[PDB]
């Protein structure tokens, strides 16, 4: 097939336009995943006195305690709280009083959000195989736009949580289908590079969230501004071209020929396409015309690899989403810390790339995960008074975790046999999403100990780094094709 696609311009007009317009939506992906840092921030709040020096007990720091009002000039504060308006004019926390006793709800919502992402990874994955990549992409654009706009207009917390879960489902569908439709339309010799570009467009997305949230501090307007471009995306995405590989797989080669002829003229190489007919299409497409995930558990050689890669994905995503969404405690302005976090990835990916090529694949994962864990533990131990040390160490941890996300992507792409390679791509990635469902929840345990969430957030990556030992080195080795090749290693 690559033959034909190449025969049809290879990369060119239809390819540059579609690639740019399918990767453009991912610029807002990172803004949606990490939105609750700016739309759900906690301003310093104090108890509203009966309708402050007399009416507010003071804590060690001298500041007014947040959740206690003197019974007489203590008692649970039931008259509401005067949230500070200095920064964050309004965040869900302020709007729906998600503080004090219910403070945990602030995390719960995000958990629910990524729950949708996990669901959006599965259901809208299966739909992608039944209705076509383009139709599912169109529905994802429409669902993201509508759900985000409605969540910006939620009248109470449960509706906001449900609509954010729908937003997560639709955005996970977007993330999967953009990559799939982009890979399936490009030649293999430029497929891997596309993935790299994907990551970069995700990374730059963080910068966007740093900027927009500065200009639009209100949470409702920020949510609407972030989720409204998806309406224009749904408006312009009716013009996409269905992936011809899916059309061939479903058995409708007529639509494959139609799409190939359409890309032909688009690319200007019509005479070639026009020559491409049903007989030639069948002749060059007969040979191409994945095993079950149960095989991953059943085969012990595959079971060991699945367990190791699941632990790596889970730990990496868990620590990453633990660090990305703790921005206020570093002591610097959260917009600046967001800009810095976005800027870590560009050199972090280069360092990971260089290490992966030079030293190896397994040592790169080991070093990245162990460094992330040690940075995390030392951030947990170093007192808050040292601001530059905590900021630098958290930044280094985030960079190491981004390098891990890539290293584990490449590692799990080259480790699995070709029969189960794509399914292993899914479940491993699925484990990552499962990690991001557990990451906020464990955060809730803070009320127990201020530093416990960081302690677990670093204990898990160290365990993953230790687990990495069992994995086999893949540098200089061809990709495997069967279980026997794995056993030979
Ligand atoms: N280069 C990156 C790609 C994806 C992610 C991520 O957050 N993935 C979770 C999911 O989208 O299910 C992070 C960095």
């Amino acid at each position: 097939f690559n033959d034909l696609l190449q025969q049809v311009g290879g990369v060119g007009r239809f390819q540059q336009i579609q690639v740019t317009l399918v990767v453009l939506p991912l610029l807002l992906m990172a803004s949606h995943n990490t939105l609750q840092n700016f739309t759900a921030a906690i301003p310093t709040h104090h108890c509203r006195p009966p309708a402050l020096e007399v009416w507010l007990p003071r804590d060690r720091q001298g500041q007014p305690e947040s959740c206690l009002r003197f019974t007489s000039p203590t008692e649970p504060c039931t008259d509401g709280w005067i949230y500070d308006n200095s920064t964050f004019p309004s965040t869900i926390v302020t709007e729906w009083d998600l503080v004090c006793s219910h403070r945990a709800l602030r995390q719960l919502a995000q958990s629910l959000y990524m729950v949708g992402v996990l669901l959006g990874a599965m259901v809208f994955g299966y739909l992608a195989d039944r209705l076509g990549r383009r139709k599912v992409l169109i529905l994802n654009y429409l669902q993201t736009a509508v759900s985000g706009t409605c969540a910006a207009f939620a009248p109470n917390f449960p509706i906001y949580c449900a609509f954010r879960l729908l937003s997560g489902m639709a955005l996970a569908g977007i993330s999967l289908n953009c990559m799939t439709l982009n890979v399936e339309w490009m030649p293999i010799h430029t497929r891997a590079c596309v993935g790299t570009l994907i990551g970069y467009v995700y990374s730059l997305g963080q910068f966007l969230l740093a900027g927009v949230a500065y200009a639009v501090p209100h949470w409702r307007h920020l949510q609407l501004l972030v989720s409204a471009p998806f309406f224009a995306f749904f408006i312009y995405s009716w013009f996409f071209i269905e992936s011809a590989r899916w059309h061939s797989s479903s058995g409708r080669l007529d639509l494959t020929l139609r799409a190939l002829q359409r890309v032909a003229r688009i690319n200007g190489k019509r005479e070639e396409g026009a020559k491409l007919s049903m007989e030639v299409l069948r002749a060059s497409l007969q040979k191409e015309l994945q095993a079950s995930a149960m095989e991953l558990l059943r085969c012990p050689t595959l079971r060991h690899l699945f367990l190791c890669l699941s632990m790596l994905w889970f730990a990496t995503s868990f620590a990453y989403y633990g660090l990305v969404m703790d921005l206020q405690g570093f002591g610097v302005s959260i917009y600046l810390i967001q800009v810095i976090f976005g800027a870590v990835d560009l050199p972090a990916k280069l360092v990971g790339f260089l290490v992966i090529n030079s030293l190896g694949r397994r040592p790169a994962q080991m070093a990245a995960l162990l460094l992330a864990g040690i940075c995390i533990l030392l951030n947990g131990v170093i007192p808050q008074d040292q601001s530059i040390v905590r900021t630098s160490l958290a930044v280094l941890g985030k960079g190491c975790l981004a390098a891990s996300f890539n290293c584990i992507f490449l590692y799990t792409g080259e480790l699995y046999p070709t029969m189960i390679r794509q399914t292993g791509m899914g479940m491993g990635s699925t484990m990552a999403r499962v990690g991001s469902i557990v990451s906020p929840l464990v955060s809730m345990t803070a009320e127990l100990y201020p530093s416990m969430p960081l302690f677990i957030y670093g204990a898990v990556p160290v365990a993953a780094s230790a687990v990495t030992v069992l994995l086999p080195e893949t540098l200089g080795q061809p990709l495997p094709d069967t279980v026997q090749d794995l056993e030979s290693r």
